[PDB]
């Protein structure tokens, strides 16, 4: 049962071996053939090129950094995309994953876009899940085996889905790393140690799920009432958060960036309303 | 025992009830006399006038937008504050917190920081903790009251700390809000309801535990391993939020603040370390 992966990053690595697990014979190629040899070692079968690749399986999973990456390499192997199965779970644009299915497609390979929503250490576990779109009926047929890799989430045959998906998850992730060094750095300007305040940082953040459902209520129904906390207070909390960090000569474009939202909320005289009302002036009209 | 509370946003009202259902007679003042009537029909009495306000209690709390609001206010009472101890439970700056420690003493109160870590729907429930600083024997004096509201964790002497703390939460608090409704505002730009996304987004903050101790470790210690995810690859991720969110039309600011920490990160050659690397470029010189 030999599939094809590209791309040979912690992802890709923790990928192949999973595949190599479960029974799969796995086909791999990397632009840093020595990147491979771990994955060689356990079972996998490196190869010259990326045609060689392709041409070794139907499906053939690429781990790469971003799109433009799989036109680097897929470039070098048109002629074998043919009858094939490419399942591209890189980062990249909405809008540049629809371009690479056309692209993959008028090569005549059958293209659907995927996004993993965990970290190579958690890659076949229970946690494990994945955003997958485009042909169902291709999908289906390969199923089982991406089902490994983690729980299969099918949003639709709209290629742009599962991208979409994974962007909006990394915006609230890359969010709350930046975040979390960012508080930890006002913290360790006083000189505080970071084991003192992560255990706060943790339940913050383990805490969002209760606001999230009356958040959704509010910002579908575009009722944003103030009565528990309005965007006057919140946004001299934002103000308070700037000029914190400045007097601490740590970051300042994230705070700011926070308080630009209030700022607009403010301006689109949301004040009284709810800081759901921020989604206002966030959302395009 | 009557302690006065001046304030009656969500919080102030959420507070005083907690101090009447637990036995204390509690004295009201606030700017807009007729917020305090759903407080005075529980069992507060409201007075005409700041300063009685202070004269009313030994114990005088605070629920102000911010401390140019205590200056306003307690302005009003300044020969009437000897002998008192003000608990300021608003968010302000550090510095600005300290530099009211010193005008409350110098018309000889006792002066003591507070941050509530709830939304007034949780005042006095089981989550309930808040941030003290000030004078550890004053603190002792009125603990048993204050710890009423929710479980008291006294950080230090230093009056700063609690705000340095609550500012810290907020920071992260405000930023997974922020990003919250941004990523939703990506969701909805293709179509999608929000209820598809939010219990993704749920997980994912739910999640955040996971990479906190790691990511402690590797920040005290200067040590950013990057072989299980790069600043490369995530700083590319950054990219791809922020062309999407072009690409959708919603707001880029919160997106451009977190690739800033990324491109600053690759500036200072930190491309293949761990994201922890951006602590590097996030804290101070
Ligand atoms: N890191 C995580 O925990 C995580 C979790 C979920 C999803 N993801 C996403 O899934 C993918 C996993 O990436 P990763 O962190 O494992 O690795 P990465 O650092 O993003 O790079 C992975 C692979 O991309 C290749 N590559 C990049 N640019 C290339 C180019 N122009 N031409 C040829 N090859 C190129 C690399 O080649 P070399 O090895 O030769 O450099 C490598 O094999 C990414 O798209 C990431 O956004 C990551
Ligand atoms: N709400 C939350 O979820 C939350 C979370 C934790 C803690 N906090 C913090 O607790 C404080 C109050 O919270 P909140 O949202 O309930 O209240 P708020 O909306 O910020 O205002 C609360 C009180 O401040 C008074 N006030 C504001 N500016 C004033 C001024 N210049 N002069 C006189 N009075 C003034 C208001 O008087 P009026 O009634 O006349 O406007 C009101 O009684 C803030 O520092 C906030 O950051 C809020």
């Amino acid at each position: 049962s030999m599939i094809t992966l590209i791309g040979l990053g912690p992802m890709g690595q923790a990928m192949v071996r999973v595949l190599l697990e479960n029974g799969h014979g796995v086909t791999v190629w990397n632009r840093t053939a020595s990147r491979a040899d771990g994955v060689v070692a356990a079972g996998a079968v490196r190869v010259d090129t990326p045609a060689d690749a392709v041409a070794a399986s139907e499906l053939v999973l690429l781990s790469l950094t971003d799109y433009a990456a799989m036109y680097d390499i897929l470039g070098k192997a048109e002629e074998a995309l043919t009858g094939k199965v490419i399942v591209n779970l890189s980062s990249d644009t909405p809008e540049k994953t629809r371009e690479a299915a056309e692209w993959v497609e008028a090569r005549g390979a059958k293209f659907i876009a995927g996004g993993v929503m965990v970290p190579a250490e958690l890659v076949g576990k229970d946690e494990a899940y994945v955003f997958y779109s485009g042909p169902a009926d291709v999908f289906e047929k390969h199923r089982e085996a991406l089902a490994l890799i983690g729980r299969p989430d099918f949003l639709g045959e709209d290629v742009r889905l599962a991208q979409l998906f994974y962007q909006a998850q990394l915006d609230i992730f890359l969010n709350s790393l930046s975040a979390f060094m960012h508080a930890s750095a006002l913290v360790r300007s006083a000189g505080v140690p970071l084991e003192k305040f992560m255990p706060y940082a943790k339940d913050n953040f383990e805490m969002m799920g209760f606001y999230l459902e009356a958040a959704v209520e509010q910002i579908e129904k575009g009722d944003h009432p103030g009565d528990e906390a309005d965007v006057i207070m919140m946004g001299a909390s934002a103000d308070h958060i700037v000029q914190a960090s400045r007097d601490a000569g740590i970051d300042v474009a994230l705070p700011e960036a926070v308080k630009s939202h209030y700022d607009r909320a403010i301006a689109a005289g949301h004040g009284r309303s709810s800081w759901t009302s921020l989604f206002e002036i966030i959302k395009a009209d």
